[PDB]
């Protein structure tokens, strides 16, 4: 039951930056590697694993996997895969910033906490084998309430002059 | 060293920063760069702060040369503000072109295989280093649409934007 139907294709050409021919072509590749048409979290991990002889990339992959799976049913189906591919590879600046925020905000309450931050940073190095993170966070955090909204994260990422401190 | 109106006028044309934003970044840049010039040695030490356990001197030097557009061995404010504008606010094509210029070490408008290895190597050094090369080779070959063994900006952008010929590179 892994085939691609026209109505799904047509939904996807509307919602993504891919043409029909392109979605079908990415579908072929996806199926080959994922014959059940579902890609598991460990499956995802194996993928990053190719990249880092160093480290355990597993934490980072889990976090990234968590944003990819829209319905949080433990799998990425093709629709979800192609949605995320389209954003991350062809999306505009603001879309990309939104998706980065969703990743940082693990618990989805619309705030990035110091710990929520520290975890992604921790994940990055772990994948690879601190006054600074605090420095960036604190400049972005314009009301100094230990909390980053989407607006603060967007403005700080787009080099609002508040961030000069954070550079050195 | 004061910021002239002509400089602000060209910078508001060339960048995404408003006049007001340009003057505040200029105050910030000056405080830590009293000379009005950023130096490669200076530029590397900054990188050393983020990467304690690596030697990021090679990566920083590559990045440095993209920033220093006139090639005179220093990053002035105009150079800094333009690279900051591109990397913080650029559309997808503009950021991918900045990426491409980083790879294209000799500035000849092409990325060779060697150029790509040099970049990958420098990241590894920075971070504490079958093979990476095999995996780089796959990406580069898929990117290389016409198989002439070099990459144009058009090939590199197409591949980065997930043209389906990049399937084999992920497989
Ligand atoms: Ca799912
Ligand atoms: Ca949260
Ligand atoms: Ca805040
Ligand atoms: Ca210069
Ligand atoms: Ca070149
Ligand atoms: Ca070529
Ligand atoms: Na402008």
């Amino acid at each position: 039951n892994s085939k691609l139907k026209q109505d799904t294709i047509d939904r996807l050409t509307t919602d993504t930056y891919f043409t029909e021919k392109e979605i079908r072509q990415w579908h072929k590749g996806f199926l080959k590697d994922c014959p059940n048409g579902l890609l598991t979290e460990q499956g995802f991990i194996k993928i990053y694993k190719q990249f880092f002889p160093d480290g355990d990339p597993s934490k980072f992959a889990s976090l990234v996997f968590r944003v990819f799976d829209e319905n949080n049913d433990g799998a990425i189906e093709f629709e979800e895969f192609i949605r995320a591919l389209s954003i991350t590879s062809r999306g505009n600046l603001d879309e990309k910033l939104h998706w980065a925020f969703r990743l940082y905000d693990v618990d989805n309450d619309g705030y990035i906490t110091r710990e929520e931050m520290y975890n992604i940073v921790d994940a990055i190095y772990q994948m690879v084998g601190q006054k600074r993170v605090d420095k960036i966070f604190d400049q972005m955090d314009k009301n100094h309430d230990d909390r980053l909204t989407l607006e603060e994260f967007r403005e700080g990422s787009k080099a609002d002059p508040r961030m000069v401190q954070a550079l050195s």
